[PDB]
């Protein structure tokens, strides 16, 4: 006697387990039990996902449901599940999104002055440099405060918040209410100090001035600045780690976009499409009885959407595992996921691996691994795969 299979499978980013692309051929659909107990269906193929991600009846704000069937605990309110619900229905998503593309003036040569010096200290002080602790981290902490107009040297404190607030738990956890009501009476602060008038916290400070918005909770408008923060700088940082380690363990590619940076965009397009950050399948509840493949889905059942099912899936994506700089459908992996949902956040996280890749390329061309790629430690229990340090000399 066997138990139900258990999700997630594995902590480890670096390998794909052979186990998926079984699962995805025997049953691209099935059912899992996640570390709650909870029963769940873990959709592996990229015709699969993409049906359930394109089907809003799979409602994500419904996973936050008294009494539904969970995936881990929630570590914020249940309001905020429907977080981007609620950007929306206030007014503020056209806001939101201009305010962290990419593409305001001199973000971009910060991102790269930022990333060259913190390269610059590593090598001031020698091999062996941790990429995680010392270079990718610091980097999304970095942007995110800039992204948001608050001040770099509140980054940190923010940024400690994570390795809570991005757990993956079978119970609640306290310390993520404690992390979570100092954050919140953080950003309240700031829409109150006339100091900050840059940024989506600027901008988000005037908006809640402006007679159009006069009945938008203040509660939300702090919410968005934690949110966003911990999102962004959690995803970007994790995704930038992992796929560094991918590309320092291609020299090849390494050297190629090393001697050709105009492919670094081409390059972070299928390290994104081969990435394991997500350490669980993205969470939706049926809101009716749907047919998926061969399982009829029932009304009130959690649905768990494997991304590297999708994005590994040889009939979606030939030879799955290799980095190939020239397929036909480079952006239509689902890293980013797709539908209601899509990352609001796409084009900044792209730029932000993209520059951090380019600077790491020139300021240390012969970077590899500083230990064997087993000794790397994969963080359990999280949202995300990370390793706790990532060692290279170069
Ligand atoms: C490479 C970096 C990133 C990756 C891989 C990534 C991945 C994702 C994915 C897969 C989703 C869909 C989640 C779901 O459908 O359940 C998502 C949504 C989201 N992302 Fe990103 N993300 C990244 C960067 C960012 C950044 C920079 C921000 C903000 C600054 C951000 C904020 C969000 C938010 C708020 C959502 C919720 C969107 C929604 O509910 O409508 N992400 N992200
Ligand atoms: C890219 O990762 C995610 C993760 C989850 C969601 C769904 C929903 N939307 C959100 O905006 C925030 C994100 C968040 C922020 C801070 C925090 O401490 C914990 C989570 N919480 C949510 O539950 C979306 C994207």
């Amino acid at each position: 006697a066997t138990v139900l299979l258990e999700v997630p499978f594995s902590a480890r980013g670096d390998r794909i387990p052979d186990a998926v692309a079984e699962l995805r051929t025997r049953e691209p659909i099935r059912k899992v039990r996640t570390i709650t107990g909870a029963e769940a269906w873990l959709v592996s193929s990229y015709a699969l996902c993409t049906q359930v991600l394109e089907d809003r009846r799979f409602s994500m704000k419904e996973t936050a449901a008294a009494g539904a069937p969970r995936l881990n605990a929630l570590t914020v309110p249940p309001e905020v599940v429907n977080n981007m619900g609620n950007i929306a229905d206030a007014g503020l998503r056209k806001a939101v999104m201009k305010a962290i593309t990419p593409k305001a003036p001199g973000l971009e040569q910060f991102l790269r002055d930022t990333a060259n010096s913190l390269l610059d200290n590593l090598i001031t002080e020698g091999a062996p440099a941790d990429l995680r602790n010392d270079f990718a981290d610091p980097l999304a902490t970095a942007l995110h405060c800039k992204v948001l107009g608050i001040p770099q040297e509140d980054g940190p404190k923010l940024f400690r918040s994570l390795s809570i607030a991005f757990m993956s738990s079978a119970d609640p956890i306290p310390a993520a209410k404690i992390n979570w009501d100092r954050d919140i009476e953080y950003m309240a602060g700031i829409l109150e100090n006339p100091n900050i008038t840059t940024g989506l916290m600027g901008e988000l400070s005037r908006l809640r001035k402006d007679p159009a918005y006069s009945h938008v909770s203040d509660e939300l408008f702090a919410t968005i600045g934690v949110t966003f923060f911990g999102a962004g700088v959690i995803s970007t940082g994790s995704f930038l780690t992992t796929a560094l380690i991918s590309l320092i363990q291609r020299p090849q590619l390494r050297n190629l976009l090393h001697e050709k940076p105009e492919l670094i965009p081409a390059g972070v397009e299928e390290l994104l499409r081969i990435n394991l950050s997500f350490a669980d399948g993205l969470p939706r509840l049926a809101t009716a009885d749907i047919q998926v493949g061969d399982v009829l889905v029932r009304k009130g059942e959690l649905v768990l959407v494997l991304l590297e099912g999708a994005n590994f899936d040889p009939e979606h994506f030939p030879n799955p595992g290799s980095i190939e700089l020239d397929r036909p459908n480079p952006t239509s992996h689902l890293a980013f996921g797709r539908g209601q949902h899509f990352c609001p956040g796409s084009a900044l996280g792209r730029r932000h691996a993209q520059i951090g890749i380019e600077a790491l390329l020139k300021k240390m061309p012969g970077v590899d691994l500083a230990v064997p790629i087993d000794q790397l430690v994969w963080r359990t229990r999280f949202q995300r795969r990370i390793p706790e340090r990532l060692p290279v000399l170069w």
